[PDB]
């Protein structure tokens, strides 16, 4: 049932995908997230203390889950990549993606030549250990790309971005966005604003999805008006947080 | 710092103290947990994964917090619990206590001869390994001892539990008793309501607080009401699992 | 899901049932063995390095797999019971079983009251935390109780052990009935060989099916043609140790 | 190689064995640990957060070692010496041993049937899984037995315990004692010396070799005097917290 | 508490800070380090076992320590300091920083935009998951950076290094600066000696402080004359080698 | 009895050496692994899940093992090559190396200056935290590297890289290099069969050894049988798998 890709199908036929961050970095609490019915969960190893030896415990507490697991990886580059992908993540979402290059790159990183640059190994979780169906020819088009627009040079050249093949969905990053815009801590700010509608614009002139992570719901439902379908709504973290705090502020003398 | 224990005095004080248990077994929650300001937090070891390896990186977690760390040990032994004393446990919540003996074992099981049975070590994370000041002495008189009545023993024996000296506080298992009393999984039937607060009232009649864990918030309200002052009002896992569904449903419907 | 227990179910049916130890203590390793197809394996806590830290893990590894996991409790006490029904296991081999009121024991520390002594909680991984239709009252009828005859003791109160309610199957431990003989490491004696075909006749008796551990191929064999059902054909330290030596030789002879 | 004990060999021939207790509980200073020379190091399982997970990484940190490591266990039972035994422990010290009872109950939980009730596993790290030759047999004679006097009623029958076949050295847990004796943190008060040397003299009686553990140079130097020969002259943790005070001291004062 | 930064101020103000390397990569004894009143520790995750998954529970370790923990990062690329700094360290050592620009480069790996490079996220353990008061333009100015002198490239770039903004102080790693004096395992050598002192001159013709790592007594004593403020007096893997070794050498027959 | 690297010289002799891969990533099977008597066993980092946090403990289970531990590393980088030789390996395994000059890199990465870049350190496991006899020159002559000819650009400079000075062998990488001929899972193809062939004959005319992973038979013994000398003959995950699903198809009803 690994392939074919449920949730890179469900990207490409716009159908909306509600999404939730996950940055615990444990499989107790992971495999709770599970239940929750959210479309993907964003297993984070750029901001959150995750790695191989956190994503296999979490991978394995989601088996079952209907949710869609999605790695966003601690940077762009080939080696983490090939790494991530024998261990069993099927959907990427790649920070600072800034060039065509770069988005080619990353595509680059999940296919085995000779369309990519992916290493060969016969056996992993991937394929689990060599029961997956025609695993080498159907992994190369069962790998959901999400690159992150979260730069001024990445706006600039949105437009080359998401004409890349093999991208398949166009992710703002909304913090690093509005840093990048000289507005830390405020993407509400008019001219982030500008700049994400913007990005979700030139996301549909290439027929690829937007996406965005937009905890507050206010913001998550106007993304949504704007056209944008893959939206991370909040993260495991930021919901811990604030329902602990509530609950023991409820009780406050 | 560690002695004396506050906790210990805001029992003996009869002040409401407000608490969350925790079941997530793992430093990375846990830390997040402790930044909600609950009085008290029980790192629970009879119900959830949680065990030595487990309870030191959540004790180190919450170094700094507020809150007061409360094991729950998985019975009511000399061996555990001499073990949990030494990683840096100052507080306790018993299971099944169901008689004086069984009471005055768990007192004496965290008291150094003559007054207890407790092996003795010269260096631990309970004495900071040989910082904390007059250590032996002062440890005896801030262990805080809560035993659980949650069985048809128990209350026939509260009187004589609640009368025993060290015993600390009076706790109810709602789960445990509902069943005890032939009502499993509705410990909100008349039958138990009456046990409940007959354990109050005498843990009342022996200058003693009571507590219980209460997880929906007029039933905490209530108890609280009748007297309880060290009520538990929910857990990390009870608050993850329904916020994190809340979030999906709120999109998904 | 999770109920009705179908090993359970073909236990009771008398349906062959080919099962594996695992000692590798390990959710790498017990991932793979999870694809072998056996209809049962044993994750031992008695003689090998597992424990609820490890437990976790590998049940998460076999989600989705079609054998059943069964552990192997390091000893038959209500507390270690308590905690491996909470993480998820829903079938016990319990080992040293030797009298009636020790099968009693077992039987009830699976079976919440008013039936058994089990602790209740109301989330955790046997529920699936909440999630789980009907559990309290589903979970006393489906839990397997596998009880070990290997002591001489066991062997004279065979027919008292098998016709108590709630043993699911009499299973033989070779090298503690061997030892318990007086034939330490030599269960191939005839006064062991004649012991095990006389306790598959008693359970037989009492209408419950008889298992063994048997990892050399015509000792399993033979057990199957006395009658016996559940029966463990290897483990996966002994397919490791055995498979890896054969590779080596192969080339070095 | 495993077999025949060396250090047990060593304590009959009465020979001086210096030692070092262990509570850092991780491999990495282990492995530093056991370059240091000491004839044995005690792996503390009762006043230390060791147990199995912890064990095992330090039992292969030592492989190689000169260091005879002893496994110090959190308390006198069958379960956990039967699986401490199995994961590559043939040193064993027992706390609280109080009666002739508990000496006899200590050495049959460490051998095979029919001379103890030690249970049966066929391949484990004990018999490095199957390559150990006539494991079985020379298992039983290879166990080596320490057991702590460190209580009044283990004062008492001090001669009989020193008496029980299997009993290999009679080891004093100064802190416990002195609790015992009414002298809780003060070892030195010479009614407890007073009972160190008679214990030492009562081993001496019945041919066993005495043992204590002394961190103070001149208190070791004083036990050895008096003929104790295993004795125990620091800890890892104490070495560690002075050495490094020491030299923060030098530079700040 | 977090912010302002205790230590970068210190430095600053040219006061000595006496520090101690951390090899020993488990939270267990780290605790214990914290105790010892050190000035500053280093969590080397360059020359030591250390990383994501050792360095929290680390931190968590030393949480109520007064010494100020630093991280001596693998290598000076900004993914992995952009991860080290999210889970919590103020303070920073980067090895070989050979050029102006790769200087410029490690300021910047830890500056959000416009002034550096750090990626944003909105909760982590570094503002203690939001509850650090403003946070985000905090932070830029309360990270210390101390590059360390190791080469030949560096020495001849060291004017341009120390001249950098944000360069906080000039950190001088003896064995790697004798090896590339052609003196592997020789700093004492007059040249590598002559360099050093350079070194801390040129670091003061800037206004920044000098710092080295220095095990021997003597040495650090000549540093601390020759104007270096922040020097490591050892190394908690150093003390433990020698440390344990002098002890068992104390008793040696 | 680290040095001399006889893993190193008896490549150099022409000697066959018979290696075993190594996935499962954790210390219990990989100890087992060890008794099998491979002379040479690859713990993979490029693609198993294993870093430095798994290296280190099976590093600790092969201690004593006669088999030879080899790193495959996740890339051809100077960090983390750096990071390995501390932690104790002394044989590398390089993926991807297709020019002279990142041979030459991979080598230079192992040695100390002036010889290499390698980053000094006092003590670590590799001199076994300094008892290790005039390490720091003999490290630099007892490293093994072995570079993979996996891609054309490693076919077409195959002879200045096996000419380079510190490649002790040429290994090829099977599956890369099938699909690097355009025959991705096929590297049975005439064509590819025909490229190892002549990577063979130029390491040969280097004086290198020439090696492969081919777990089956014929194809190892066809290889052997062409010149190569150090063959990995199959993979503790392959076997396991293997071994494990036939044990369960033979009693298959
Ligand atoms: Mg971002
Ligand atoms: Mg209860
Ligand atoms: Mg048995
Ligand atoms: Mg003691
Ligand atoms: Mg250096
Ligand atoms: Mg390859």
């Amino acid at each position: 049932d690994v392939f074919p890709n449920k949730f890179k199908a469900a990207l490409a036929a716009k159908q909306v995908q509600i999404g939730c961050w996950s940055a615990l970095s444990n499989p107790i609490s992971t495999e709770v997230l599970g239940l929750a019915g959210f479309d993907w969960l964003v297993l984070d190893g750029e901001h959150a203390p995750n790695d191989i030896s956190t994503f296999i415990p979490q991978l394995m507490a989601l088996k079952g889950s209907a949710s869609a697991p999605v790695v966003r990886v601690p940077t762009n580059e080939p080696v983490i990549i090939k790494r991530l992908l024998d261990i069993g993540f099927y959907n990427f979402l790649i920070p600072f993606v800034e060039t065509k290059e770069e988005a080619e790159l990353a595509v680059a990183s999940t296919r085995y030549p000779p369309e990519g640059i992916r290493g060969v190994s016969v056996s992993h979780r991937a394929n689990m250990f060599g029961t997956v169906a025609d695993y080498f020819a159907q992994s190369n088009k069962n790998i959901t790309i999400l690159v992150q627009i979260e730069s001024q040079q990445g706006v600039d050249n949105v437009d080359a971005i998401a004409a890349t093949e093999g991208v398949d969905g166009i992710f703002v990053g909304p913090s690093d966005l509005a840093a990048a815009l000289g507005h830390l801590g405020n993407a509400s700010h008019p001219d982030v604003q500008k700049a994400i509608q913007h990005i979700f614009n030139r996301a549909s002139a290439h027929g690829k999805p937007s996406g965005i992570l937009a905890p507050v719901e206010a913001d998550a439902r106007r993304y949504l008006e704007w056209g944008a379908t893959f939206v991370a709504v909040g993260s495991d973290l930021g919901v811990f947080r604030s329902a602990t705090q509530k609950l023991a502020d409820t009780f406050k003398k």
